[PDB]
């Protein structure tokens, strides 16, 4: 099985990257792919570069391409749900865009029109990405990520998001286009991230101080998420 | 006559008229989008419905790069208009796109910009011209200018309100093309933005969509055939 990886930001792949053996690089269309093995394990990982359409047309070559079997979203998040402290995992049951709105036509918000109003992440991907947590004893919350080309630092934005969406436990900018693209090509999918920050005001200095603690978490988490999906 | 044009609709009504109009046409059904190929007036080209939005447009945009190849791009449909000249029916032709509902501003970037974007995405120059010789032989209204780009209809009031302060010089609204333009923008293809006004974004918007959508449609293919042709041979 081919297993694929969407990360961001260098410092959300680079750890994953440093690991892939018999390591072949494409640059393409501004992303880079890297091929290879993790842990035995055949893999495509991604830097796909901040926001939805970065992510799409990442996601899009990454199929179309490597056709791998399933994709792992990894990388940071803003925290929305109350338990959630810098450095925990959040998985993805489902990923709604919190800044879409064609409402004046009748479909939900967060709703495109000729898509689900959410796309649900794969119950195994979920089952398996679980297993890891509690193997390797972290704090996660399992539920919907919300994504937006926006990042997020309380106020008017971290308001609006809780009002149409208050059970959201993170927010981003790529996964529900990552979840967008899967669905279009009928590929499972999953987002595990770590929290960065809590989307609050102070958001930016959180974030700067703990996007390389938060891709570490989500980097090992996806690496025991590989393994597990491989080998049981 | 060694030049494919690819031509990108978000919906049906957007493409149907161009697509009736391919000779030797063939369509091709990839990641939930639809590509026509063929010749339109004997030229070459592929024409893509790409679903509404800026993913679908990406994704779309991405497939028919990678699959079919085309020189330039041309971005068709309709658009909110913005600039106080545009009536229904006019032709807006974009010199540049940028998303107005991206902000990492709390970073630095301008607002509108993605990190590791330009603030804004050029559309190209020849492109331009041919499409502005097109407007003045076929005598229509039309405004060159910043198209602006995001995940919402604009119906007045907020929405509005917002955009113009932010880009006081935008001259349309839509939902595609800025996210066709970074796409080509990464893989270094020439685009346009050719769209036709189909209402004002206020409080009726979405009144007037449904009344004019076709309108606009038929007013953008008749400038996107003339393209075409123009840029084949002049
Ligand atoms: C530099 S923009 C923020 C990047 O990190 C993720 N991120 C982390 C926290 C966060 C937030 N509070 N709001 C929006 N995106 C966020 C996003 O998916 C994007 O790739
Ligand atoms: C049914 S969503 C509106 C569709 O038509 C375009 N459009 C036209 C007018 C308009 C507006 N006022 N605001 C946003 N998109 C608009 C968009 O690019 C999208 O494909």
């Amino acid at each position: 099985m081919k297993i694929g990886i969407i990360g961001a930001m260098e410092e959300e792949v680079t750890l994953l990257r440093d690991k892939i053996e018999n390591r072949q690089t494409i640059s393409l269309g501004g992303c880079e792919i890297y091929t290879g093995q993790l842990n035995g394990t055949e893999v495509a990982l991604l830097k796909s570069g901040i926001g939805k359409v970065a992510a799409a047309l990442g996601a899009t070559l990454l199929l179309e391409h490597c056709k791998p079997d399933v994709i792992i979203n990894t990388g940071s998040a803003g925290g929305l749900a109350p338990t959630l402290k810098v450095g925990d995992i959040v998985v993805s049951d489902e990923a709604r865009y919190h800044d879409a709105d064609v409402t004046a036509f009748g479909y939900e918000y967060g709703q495109l029109p000729g898509c689900p109003a959410g796309f649900k992440a794969d119950d195994k991907l979920i089952a398996a990405a679980e297993a890891c947590i509690a193997e390797l004893n972290l704090n996660a919350v399992r539920g919907l990520i919300v994504s937006g080309d926006a990042f997020i630092n309380g106020s008017v934005g971290l308001a609006k998001i809780r009002h149409n969406f208050p059970q959201a436990i993170a927010v981003e900018m790529e996964a529900t286009a990552i979840a967008h693209v899967c669905h279009n090509f009928n590929v499972p999918f999953v987002v595990v991230r770590a929290i960065s920050d809590v989307a609050d005001q102070q958001s930016h200095l959180s974030f700067d101080e703990f996007l390389a603690v938060a891709a570490k978490q989500s980097s090992l988490m996806v690496e025991s998420l590989v393994q597990k999906l491989a080998h049981g």
